[PDB]
RNA sequence: ACC
């Protein structure tokens, strides 16, 4: 049994000055009006956060948990894992990562300056040499933008992030990244969820739907996660990771690692005063994804186990689980569901909100999306994934002296093309904006998973055929959960409705068109929802020649 | 902060 954190006293604070709103808001004034209700987690909530996230554990496994852990061990064992030399972990390390206390930052770390290499040199030696001290953190309050939230509370507080310095990151990376690209695969195979494009994820859960005689499907995730995340399960983590095979010194740092840092440690605030000490998920240690991800995987297999879950297939994404299953009836369903919560929570992975079982597909959300259906260019059912628009909303109308937008509104219309919400209103916004700026073939960067990506906002057309299909373009009829949604939601931030964005949009189109080039493409492809007399869209020869592999995998 |  254990407090997931303790605290001094001492604040969480921030690390500079933080952002702020200015009184007109010249790219997204004409997307939406309330810009009241627009606000940016910050440090002044972190203790409210602190206070929600402190609890003590008190966990209880069983014959199931161990039976599926017996199984993950196995599946683990089938991997060969590598060191990386100290240079390539250094040259995996962001461009703008947070610099060490030691007198160099991310420019000299990636250029492998030689006081950068060999202070590294020194953090591995020490990791290897000493499997006991706690290695110190910093504990830091997540800046993250929302809609306020009348029923939910108003404002959410900051979610509190926990990291080593610089050196040391370069260090986890070393010992650990070969097995964060290889291990979860290898235990999860299809289940594991980051592998997929937002139509693959779609294909795969109609998949899994069509395959069940009577399909029943839940969602579920955890409340709080890292703080739920023992000091035992963290040590299982390590276990698995010690089923790989690895060379010795790797099976060395990982054990070190795993004692110093990710079981536990002291935290320490922005000023250099002690904060704190932990006993649960550092998010911000280099396993947090692989970490969360698999612990999940282990404790949601064993609870639908303990559940009598039939036939179950999952998708699993850090603590965002689906199980779509062989219907028992409501009734038996209905007690499986509790016997899950029940068990999840006995393991230190109690909900957020109880789950319930679903019998449709649209009712399903996770990992903030939901499968939705519309009708295509022959009149087909079309399945996408979509998600309610209120923080994409917020988020597109954040702008500050340090924070453009428009890279938020690139993001959503690439992942979201389909989408009524993003033809009708972020696409029409986003164009109209660039060509009144005369920015239209500026390159833009989609950031997604960490990684950045340049786009051409004038490729849109091909990249949204290669990553969504031709149908993209010619949805319509749309359900009537999704139209609710989004009329309220538009409402709600105080955004012309659906009907003043199809007029904006025939005019965007028109003057898309008039500009000829691939600016013309993206008038015709992008805006044929827009216009009476619908034009015949074939498919785009550069859209073959794209290979968008990485983007989401 | 990490993916
Ligand atoms: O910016 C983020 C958001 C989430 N997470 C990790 O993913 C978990 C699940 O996140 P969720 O959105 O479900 O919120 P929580 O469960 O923390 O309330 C968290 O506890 C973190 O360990 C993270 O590392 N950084
Ligand atoms: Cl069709
Ligand atoms: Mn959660
Ligand atoms: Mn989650």
């Amino acid at each position: 049994s254990s407090m997931s954190y303790s605290w001094t006293g001492a604040l969480i604070t921030p690390c500079g000055p933080e952002e702020e709103k200015l009184p007109i808001n010249p790219l997204s004034n004409s997307l939406l009006r309330y810009h009241n209700k627009v606000y940016c987690t910050t440090s002044k909530s972190a203790s409210q956060r602190a206070k929600k996230v402190t609890f003590d554990r008190t966990q209880v496994l069983d014959a199931h948990y161990d039976s599926v852990l017996k199984d993950i061990k196995l599946a683990a064992s089938k991997v060969s894992a590598r060191l990386l030399t100290l240079q390539q972990a250094c040259q995996l390390t962001p461009p703008h990562s947070a610099r060490s206390k030691y007198g160099f930052g991310a420019k000299e770390v990636r250029s492998l300056s030689g006081r950068a290499v060999n202070h590294i040199k020194s953090v591995w030696k020490d990791l290897l040499e000493d499997p006991q001290t706690p290695i110190p953190t910093t504990i830091m309050a997540k800046n993250e933008v929302f809609c306020v939230d009348p029923a939910k509370g108003g404002k959410k507080p900051a979610r509190l992030i926990v990291y080593p310095d610089l050196g040391v990151r370069v260090c986890e990376k070393m010992a650990l990244y070969d097995i964060t690209q290889k291990l979860p695969q290898a235990v999860m195979g299809a289940s594991y969820g980051f592998q997929y494009s937002p139509a693959q994820r779609v294909e795969y859960l109609l998949k899994a739907w069509a395959e069940k005689k009577d399909p029943m499907g839940f969602s579920y995730d955890t409340r709080h996660f890292d703080s739920t995340v023992t000091e035992r399960d963290i040590r299982t983590e390590e276990s698995i990771y010690q089923a790989c095979s690895l060379p010795e010194e790797a099976r060395t740092a990982i054990h070190s690692l795993t004692e110093r840092l990710y079981v536990g440690g002291p935290m320490f605030n922005s000023k250099g005063q002690t904060c704190g000490y932990r006993r649960c998920r550092a998010s911000g240690v280099l396993t947090t994804s692989m970490g969360n991800t698999i612990t999940c995987y282990v404790k949601a297999l064993a609870a639908c186990k303990a559940a009598g879950i039939v036939a179950p297939t999952m998708l699993v994404c850090g603590d965002d689980l689906i199980v779509i299953s062989e219907s028992q009836g409501t009734e038996e369903d209905e007690r499986n569901l509790r016997a899950f919560t029940e068990a999840m929570t006995r393991y230190s992975a109690p909900p957020g909100d109880p789950p319930r079982p679903e019998y449709d597909l649209e009712l399903i959300t996770s990992c903030s999306s939901n499968v939705s259906v519309a009708l295509g260019p022959r009149g087909r059912r079309r399945y996408y994934l979509t998600r309610d628009p209120t923080t994409p909303l917020a988020r597109a109308a954040w702008e500050t002296v340090r924070h453009s937008p428009i890279n938020s509104w690139l993001g959503n219309i690439i992942q979201y093309a389909p989408t009524i919400w993003v033809r009708m209103v972020l696409m029409t916004h986003f164009f109209s904006i660039l060509m009144v700026q005369d920015t239209l073939d500026q390159n833009l960067n989609f950031e997604m998973y960490g990684s950045v990506y340049s786009v051409n906002p004038l490729d849109l057309p091909a990249i949204i055929e290669r990553l969504h299909g031709l149908d993209a373009f010619s949805m319509h009829t749309y359900s009537h959960h999704e139209l609710t949604r989004v009329a309220s939601a538009l409402r709600k931030l105080g955004a012309p409705p659906l009907r003043v964005w199809k007029s904006r949009a025939r005019a965007v189109r028109a003057s898309l068109i008039s500009r000829g080039g691939k600016a013309a493409v993206c008038g015709r492809y992008l805006f044929n929802w827009a216009v009476k007399t619908k034009l015949k869209l074939t498919p785009l020869p550069e859209a073959r020649l794209l290979d968008l592999s990485s983007w989401f995998t």
